[PDB]
């Protein structure tokens, strides 16, 4: 009998031997002794292990005193105290120092032929002169800046130049309504705000100032409001408030000094929806954060400088914040921005994009995948010759979609790589290392250095310990990218992160660790639920079901569902605009009972 059915006769894949062939450079790892090996010191002594990986990985201004301070338990952990550093000069002021002409940026617009490519050096004036921009309209260390910006090059100018003054980004994903955008807004008390004059995504418009506006007249003390022309349409402008981003850039230098941050001050807050009611600022500090970045985009992704990394998630969640923007700029190789979807023109897209770029790791959630696999293997016929990792997140990959990514994709020629981590972790947890580590379909694999994951009762919270086993996983230590607090509300961090199994970080997931000591990623225990690659509160959707006059208690289950109790087909169609008007229409659910 198998406690982890799962795994029941699924045997590990090795890396294929051609990926070995075909590589441009020498790996980072001999190997999995290497892996162990640097593993058991992460976890034995984190103190040696991390100090030597953030000074490998990370320029600082000031070296730190200590590795870390704090305990689970307390909540008060610190990583690189006495350090200074600024992110801005980690993803761009080295780089081009060393080499001003390589791409940072690889721009990929909306329709196929447009976009652009960017330099080091190119994103430094850019990051520079809108940091001026920010500076001269009173933004200061510490402020909090709200970024609705769709995947364009001027949203990683945005986070970075926010970075670089030492502001904290405040990202909100471009499809939230204004009531979301709102929310996000006041509770990040945020005074300035940088958004598009429309977005424009698979041919469509996105009217992106409208929505500002209406949030704004909710917001006050908001008193400047950045207007990238991304399509040139007429929108509705407020003299005194508003400001037009070509305007305002050619005024100042193309050059400014960066604040000097300490390891733990603020980077950014990141906005995401949990169990239990409004949505949590998720705070990441700066240090720890870069670093975890930097190693899991070395390790995991086998990032080297000359690469070209394509994440296909969105800079309005941790994916896009930690893979498209901080990893890969950190590491110095080049980042692909991706306007478009999977679909436009036509379900080639992703292909095409990679063949044009000779990207060498591409990264989606199996959402995607699952469309492309039903759209038809015809779709895809391109040679891709430098495509060597194919990264997997935010669900478990099922044996059939993860066949179809190796053969039909992947031509038996890339590692796929099964990455399980959250908001709150800021970086891959439990992972194979590309080009390393042995893989099962289904599997996370192994945990990323530095994460000591366990498996507990769920009742009893006790530890279960060996391999077959099966319940709620936490991590037994810190690690340098775990998010510091919930903005505004510590308390709310404690009790949900840290209060529940004390001593432990709890995941809100439950895991199975085979026979051999591989895991199993089983979903969410608790009232969140992934539908097509959001994480979305059932409660959320409840509470905005039930703001309309005619419904009275609401449940919502998971493709989420809502059975409410109150023409009725009427009526039905009616709470659709209510969940519109309060989330987006991401959340709207597939069906609707009474
Ligand atoms: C990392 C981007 C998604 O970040 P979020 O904070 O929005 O969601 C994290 C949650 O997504 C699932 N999840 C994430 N990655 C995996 C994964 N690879 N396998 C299974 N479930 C996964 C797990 O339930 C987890 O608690
Ligand atoms: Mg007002």
């Amino acid at each position: 009998p198998p406690v982890v059915v799962e795994a029941h006769q699924v045997d590990t894949f090795d890396v294929p031997g051609v990926f070995y062939e075909n590589h441009p450079h020498e790996p980072h790892l001999s190997g999995m002794n290497e892996y162990n090996q640097l593993y058991q010191q992460s976890i034995n002594d984190p103190d040696t292990f991390w100090a030597r990986m953030a000074r490998d990985l990370i320029t600082f201004e000031k070296d730190f005193d200590k590795t870390h301070i704090g305990t689970l338990e307390g909540g008060d952990n610190a990583w690189f105290v006495g350090g200074r550093l600024n992110a801005s000069f980690n993803c761009v002021d080295r780089h081009a120092m060393r080499d001003p002409n390589k791409v940072a940026i690889i721009y990929e617009a909306d329709e196929p032929g447009h976009g652009r490519s960017i330099t080091y050096a190119e994103l430094l004036k850019e990051v520079s002169r809108l940091a001026w921009v920010m500076k001269s309209q009173g933004v200061r260390r510490g402020d909090t800046v709200a970024i609705y910006l769709p995947m364009i090059p001027e949203a990683i100018f945005a986070l970075l130049a926010c970075a670089r003054i030492g502001a904290i980004h405040s990202v909100v994903f471009a499809g939230f309504s204004s009531d979301s955008l709102r929310d996000r807004t006041l509770d990040a008390r945020s005074k300035f705000i940088i958004t598009t004059d429309e977005g424009k995504r698979g041919g469509k418009v996105i009217g992106t100032k409208k929505i500002v506006d209406e949030a704004l007249k909710q917001c006050p003390d908001v008193t400047s409001c950045l207007v990238f022309k991304r399509t040139g349409a007429d929108v509705p402008w407020t003299k005194g408030r508003d400001l037009w981003w070509h305007e305002e850039v050619e005024k100042y230098p193309n050059y400014l000094p960066a604040e000097s941050m300490d390891s733990e001050d603020p980077l950014f807050l990141l906005y995401t929806s949990g169990s239990t009611g409004k949505p949590k600022g998720v705070m990441h500090t700066t240090a720890g954060y870069l670093v975890g970045a930097a190693a899991t985009g070395k390790y995991v992704f086998d990032i080297h400088p000359a690469d070209r990394f394509f994440c296909g998630g969105d800079v309005g969640w941790i994916t896009g914040h930690t893979y498209v923007v901080y990893a890969p700029l950190l590491l110095g190789c080049t980042t692909v921005v991706f306007e478009s979807t999977p679909a436009y023109p036509n379900f080639s897209r992703y292909w095409d994009v990679i063949e044009k770029h000779k990207v060498t790791q591409f990264y989606v959630a199996p959402t995607a995948l699952r469309l492309l696999k039903r759209a038809g293997d015809h779709h895809i016929n391109h040679e891709m010759k430098d495509l060597r990792i194919l990264g997997s997140v935010g669900e478990p990959i099922a044996a059939e979609v993860w066949k179809w990514y190796h053969e039909v994709v992947g031509k038996r020629q890339a590692h796929i790589v099964d990455t399980y981590w959250q908001t709150e972790t800021g970086s891959h947890v439990i992972t194979p290392l590309g080009g390393i580590t042995p893989t099962k379909p289904g599997s996370a694999s192994l945990p990323f250095f530095g994460i000591d994951p366990v498996i507990l009762d769920p009742v009893t919270g006790a530890e279960i310990p060996g391999n077959d086993v099966e319940g709620i996983l936490a991590f037994r230590k810190p690690w340098p990218s775990m998010a510091r607090t919930v903005w505004g509300d510590h308390k709310r961090y404690m009790d949900t992160y840290l209060n529940v199994y004390k001593g432990f970080y709890f995941t809100g997931d439950g895991a199975g660790r085979d026979h051999e000591g591989y895991y199993w990623i089983r979903g969410r225990v608790d009232d969140v639920v992934n539908v097509s690659g959001h994480r979305l509160s059932t409660a959320e959707i409840e509470a905005a079901l039930i703001e309309h006059h005619c419904v009275a208690e609401a449940a919502v289950v998971g493709a989420v569902h809502a059975f409410v109790a109150l023409n009725r087909e009427q009526l039905r169609k009616e709470l659709i605009m209510q969940v519109r008007k309060s989330i987006g229409p991401f959340a709207a659910p597939k069906v609707v009972f009474v």
